């Protein structure tokens, strides 16, 4: 029927590029998209719209000042594709949980059943630097059945992907939750590919695909747009058409084993990046040793 | 008396790093000092300590039932220039609020008389990729009026800022947490300090001092050890020590003025970070 999924991510490290070209690609290919973005930030969905800022729930839950007011031409526009793109924003720094943005959305669109409306793929597009009964809503309330999980070859995207999994642990008991893979954006570092792989092969799941760095993607941003609309005869635009049809003929669907700091640290080690430690030198001034 | 301070700033740009080496240089400097660290992730001690990980009060909490039975000598532990240390911890992910480990960790400190003992500052390692919840704890429950943060010429590292320097704002009348600077984490990028500079004095405050990147971090930091306590002698720990002085003098200390989106992306622009939006190529690539 129509598929729910997520796709989480560190931030920083290009994700709504690919959540949106990925997105763009399923579009291209005939199929009915939506994405919901739950940035506090909003950047989910500009390159869909060629728009600066769309307008979030949360903003115009603040001129009317009732949560469910809204038909979708304020809140919802469809854009490229015909995929239609949301945005949840985020409440004021301090003022309640940062997941009020999102919690509230779904609900206001299950009420225009907008899910229910001609839809085969919804994508909410979440930032994983705080997994946090906030930010893990969507996979909590059973609202994202397929994860699928950005990262780069770095300490803080891998330890935010390990993050994520064990959000997905949690809940995969009480409902259908599963890590559909890991997507590795290029950040151009040595054996990055290797080591999302080793990474998809150590939590359990695969490295569902490696998107490279191709200036043609900075290119069509500044377009306020995709790589698939730009240029759809780019090179970079078949990376996405790949991803996209392994997105949608994906039967691997797991409930990730997280690995432990140990495990993680000597993933890093062993593929260049983190330093070996020397236990000798710990604690040694450099006059000393 | 005593000084309760926090160092704020998102995740990624060596912000603990130069929490733990300011502190060392107060140390070092004389003053007694306690790091009460903040992240879930928890290593905002390990350069004091010369350790592995340090135990976090929530580990703890779950062991002998409760944070009722533990006690204090195993949480705060001591190491260089005699500053103490705690961590607070946090929740397994996606369970509650992930920030909440401060509130255990400051009412445990709290009974405990921590607070009392023999401390000139009390600098509260704080993430602030959100300010919601327990990361902005200290601010709304007033337990830490001299806010510092961290950041560096980037466009999040600057939102951060923005969105902490509203959550100042927000608690402003509900006690007396203010905004006493910015401090640059260089990123080695071209007018760093100037973009810095631009965006604390448009805040109404300070770029209290501005952070090189420097290769003795990383061998410091290899060792588990700070600059100050690694080489001493070396250009890069009077980095420290004059942030040190800046902030053990600090007068300045603000209700900030949040900047908009717009005046980011100027400020970026500006400054050879953003460029500048042309515009007969918007909306139809080719
Ligand atoms: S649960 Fe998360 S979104 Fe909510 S207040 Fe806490 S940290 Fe923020």
């Amino acid at each position: 029927a129509m598929r729910q999924c997520a796709i989480y991510g560190k931030g920083g490290i290009g994700k709504s590029t690919t959540t949106q070209n990925l997105v763009a690609a399923l579009a291209e290919m005939g199929k009915k998209v939506m994405i919901v973005g739950c940035d506090p930030k909003a950047d989910s969905t500009r390159l869909i719209l060629h728009s600066k800022a769309q307008n979030t729930i949360m903003e115009m839950a603040a001129e009317a000042g009732t949560v469910e007011d809204l038909e979708l031409e304020d809140v919802l526009k469809a854009g490229y594709g015909g995929v239609k793109c949301v945005e949840s924003g985020g409440p004021e720094p301090g003022v309640g949980c940062a997941g009020r943005g999102v919690i509230t959305a779904i609900n206001f669109l299950e009420e225009e059943g907008a899910y229910e409306d001609d839809l085969d793929f919804v994508f909410y597009d979440v930032l994983g630097d705080v997994v946090c009964g906030g930010f893990a809503m969507p996979i909590r309330e059973n609202k994202a059945q397929e994860i699928y999980i950005v990262c780069s070859g770095e300490m803080m995207a891998m330890y935010a992907a390990n993050n994520i999994s064990k959000g997905i642990v949690k809940y995969a008991n009480s409902g259908s939750v599963r890590l559909g893979g890991l997507i590795c954006n290029s950040r151009n570092t040595d054996r990055e590919d290797e080591l999302i792989i080793a990474l998809a092969n150590k939590l359990g799941t695969q490295m569902i695909h490696f998107v490279p760095r191709d200036n043609v993607v900075q290119r069509a941003e500044i377009r306020r747009m995709t790589v698939i609309e730009y240029d759809p005869k780019a090179k970079q635009a078949d990376e996405y058409r790949a991803l996209a049809r392994k997105v949608v003929d994906n039967k691997l669907l797991v409930i990730p084993n997280p690995i432990t700091m140990d495990e993680l640290e000597e993933l890093l080690m062993e593929f260049g990046i983190m330093e070996v430690e020397d236990e000798s030198i710990v604690g040694k001034t450099a006059e000393e040793v």
